């Protein structure tokens, strides 16, 4: 009673490439099952938030981009403020379309040794206490039915086997209704281009010569609560409805409609059912919070999820997923309904933009946003040891010295391994406390480059730290316990 | 043609008692005009903020009050926070009711004076290039007409020299309903006393052991936009429209509807006819903002138009009252909509509850909503020389030492007049500067009490500091011809 993968990871989008790429990284067998027999080809979101570009860093894959230029002063609810004064922080990559960064994931994945296999759709699901047999509609059979261990849906918003696999899926009201449109056609020559006119609003951002981004909401009361794809027919009649400009003669990419819902499942486990991405979490799409929330997610998850098929899986791993990405989540989903409502917003919400505005003239009002939508620092993960000192917390980049070799850590982090930085000192707590070579990584250096911290650190494969330190009386290596398991 | 009174204050409500005050303590002949042959007797407005006890305390008149404890944690929009962050800051005076306010105002007033006129009713204005000759219903003659260089509309949010004045008095759209009432007859027994639950919003405050404040709003688009009086018909039965609980076998003692309609005459100043107070701007009442807000109104007036009377006038005043209260009206009001939308709000503030609730964690928001709120702060005058270093900005208490005497500066501020700081050197500037000894106060002492600020400073009789100094290269002593007159 084989398996065909340890892992079968449902839909071929940013979030299961990436997540394929982790699992594969530890040694995962994992089979991606996609919808489509080729990529969407579609710019939806343009860069990512800069949380994603230090998880691509992790890996060592920012080259597969070739131009990486990031934006310092971004924006909350539509207030500019620097990003630069979070040590680290910035509004993310500023010219990626997402199309570009699903290529470079599948040519990861597969290089990796995922098996990408386009044209296979998931119909069916069934979960017993030592596997999940799935239901997927290949193209040559009709049906053909597989098994693994696990099964992550990694598919839409409208996902599949969230439904079947019985998750709940709550979440808001709809308010507010948005429509997208790459609109390449006869173009647009708007005067009114900015303004929260009485009806709605119009927004309009360059991306190429030919090509125009319509972002287009109205000020109304929705009617079709999914957001599904439509044709330009509504985007242009409504623009014309709130600016009397007729764009009707153009033709569009392809056009989208949209509502600020925010729903997010109660659970990211049941049983060996997981979700990740847009499949786990909803809201309305802009600032490419969706595909970075997304592939910090599949990051989270990957490590955890690739060791527990093999040995080495504790007690508390593949619940901490959902321990700590859905507070995460129910977060993302509060902050942009509050973006949203100070930026959409009428006549009752200019009070909300001039207070903010005031506010952030303080720096500390600065940072706090910063951290808030560049999902960088305000993701300290609640759950560690005492949580005092930057333990749920991620670890920046820092230059490492000769002791080891020049060798930075970010580098450290691309085998998705754990690891350990001693001084050359420390040689008790070096190899008696760390005698798992394989298991964790340890490093030996004098890596104070910059002014900020000091020794005494081992940290998570996804980046965050799990034993902070200063010589504490004693030297705790439960923490090791608490994140990998006790082996020789 | 000689004159019954330079000024004729129309109401007398704590604005207008307190702008007869001031101008009786500059030495002006006022008359005040109220509808009501007794004041109204009511506790609206549980104490006062404490850019309000400053105001007083520059006259010297807390005493007349007895128990002047002060709450140090606040809220903006329903979060609670520190006030005494900001130096002096606070939430203002905990317990005084509305009348006893209005009654030491009164008693202060006719005591400097003042001719405190009740049951005369203005009906009507007429404005010439000299004066304004007012028609006043008299409780004796049935008409009985006024004559005076000024007239000052110090009457109520729906004001009668508005509109015969010609006043245009623009505003906002209301959205919310809010109704008062101090209930005292059969108790309610509230479990459901702060929920946002649908339909609106209850809450109770007790004031007494007999009689408890019902705060109590509802989730409605309103229908008489104009706040009014009403029987307790409709606080209990709209109570049960949201609770379901039954409180309709009490008694008031009187009940009151409004809206949070936000609204701000566009000219403080039209020819010789003037507003101040909820004359000039109204809002949602809630926190004593507009109490404390008019009679601030009123100080700012107060000695400008007193001695614009007399002598010693110079160009830009009467002008620089609207200059200086106009954006602090139109501030207010933004900031009282902001804080109930985020509080009064349903589900669609949640966030926003939760974003400011992060905020104040920091102490650059704690004092920038406790300057927002307290009016102590914020309230920074834009008119001035330069406006660099703490010029249209208050000057707070400060102890002064024996050189003039053991008396500080708050007690200088008592007469209305101004004031100027010196060290007993800087003689040249003390007297070849100021040579005015009748027209403003000239003060000799080495005053450095506590840590802040320096030597160099006069200021205006209101409390606002109008020459800044350090020796700048000359002493410029034309910011005196700036708020006063040239005169030997
Ligand atoms: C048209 C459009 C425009 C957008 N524009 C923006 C934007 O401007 N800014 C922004 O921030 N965000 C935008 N978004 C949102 C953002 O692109 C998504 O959040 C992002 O793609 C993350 O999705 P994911 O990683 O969960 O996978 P998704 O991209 O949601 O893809 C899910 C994958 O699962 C596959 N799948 C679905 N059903 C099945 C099935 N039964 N069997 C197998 N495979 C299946 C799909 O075919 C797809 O390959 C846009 C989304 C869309 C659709
Ligand atoms: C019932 C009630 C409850 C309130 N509760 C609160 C509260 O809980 N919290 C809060 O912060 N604020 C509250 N307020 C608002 C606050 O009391 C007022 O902003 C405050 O009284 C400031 O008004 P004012 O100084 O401009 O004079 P007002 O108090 O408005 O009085 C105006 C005066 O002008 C007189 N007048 C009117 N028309 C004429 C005329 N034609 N001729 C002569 N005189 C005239 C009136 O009779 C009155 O004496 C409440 C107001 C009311 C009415």
């Amino acid at each position: 009673e084989f398996y065909d993968s340890d892992v079968v990871v449902v839909g071929a989008g940013p979030t299961g490439l990436m997540l394929a790429g982790e699992l594969r990284l530890a040694g995962v067998s994992v089979v991606v099952l996609d919808k489509l027999a080729e990529p969407i080809k579609e710019s939806r979101a343009l860069g990512f938030s800069a949380r994603t570009i230090e998880e691509f860093a992790q890996r060592g894959l920012m080259d597969r981009f070739g131009e990486v230029g990031v934006i310092p002063v971004g924006h909350f609810g539509g207030v500019p403020l620097d990003y630069q004064v979070i040590e680290g922080g910035s509004y993310g990559a500023r010219g990626i379309p997402q199309a570009r960064t699903e290529g470079i994931l599948g040519g990861w994945a597969r290089e990796l040794g995922a098996e990408v296999r386009r044209g296979y759709e998931v119909t069916a699901i069934e979960d017993t206490g030592t596997s999940v047999t799935v239901e997927a509609a290949g193209a040559d059979g009709s049906p053909l039915s597989l098994r693994a261990r696990y099964v992550v849906g990694c598919d839409g918003a409208r996902s599949s086997v969230r439904k079947l696999a019985g998750i709940d899926f709550p979440g808001t009201e709809p308010a507010i209704e948005l429509r997208f449109a790459d609109v390449a056609g006869v173009q647009l020559r708007p005067r009114f281009s900015g303004e929260r006119v009485p009806g709605g609003m119009v927004m309009v951002l360059p991306m190429g010569p030919d090509r125009c981004r319509v972002i287009y909401f109205d000020s109304s009361q929705p009617l079709r609560t999914a957001p599904e794809a439509i044709t330009f027919e509504e985007v242009a009649d409504s623009w014309q409805r709130l600016t009397g400009e007729d764009i009707s003669g153009a033709t569009p990419l392809w056009v989208s409609s949209a509502t600020d819902v925010s729903r997010q499942a109660a659970q990211y486990r049941k049983g060996r059912v997981f979700l990740a991405g847009d499949a786990a979490h909803i809201h309305l799409p802009i600032g490419a919070q969706g595909m970075s929330a997304g592939v910090q997610d599949a990051v989270n998850l990957g490590w955890k999820l690739a060791l527990d098929i093999s040995g080495r899986a504790p007690q508390g791993l593949l619940d901490t997923y959902h321990s700590e990405r859905h507070p995460v989540g129910q977060r993302i989903l509060t902050n942009t309904l509050a973006q949203r409502i100070l930026y959409l917003g009428g006549d009752e919400i200019t009070p909300m933009r001039e207070v903010l505005a005031e506010l952030m003239g303080s720096h500390v009002s600065v940072q706090r946003h910063l951290a808030g939508m560049v999902t960088g620092l305000d993701i300290r993960h609640d759950v560690g040891e005492g949580d005092h000192p930057l333990l749920g917390r991620r670890l920046p980049d820092r230059e490492l010295v000769v002791d080891g070799e020049k060798i930075p850590f970010y580098s450290l982090l691309r085998p998705g391994r754990a690891v350990l930085l001693e001084l050359g000192g420390d040689r008790g707590l070096r190899t008696a406390a760390a005698g798992w070579a394989d298991r964790v990584d340890l490093v030996a250096a004098e890596f104070d480059g910059c002014e900020a911290p000091v020794d005494g650190i081992l940290v998570r494969p996804d980046g965050y730290v799990a034993w902070v330190a200063a010589l504490g009386a004693d030297g705790l290596t439960t923490a090791l316990d608490r994140w990998f398991g006790p082996t020789a």
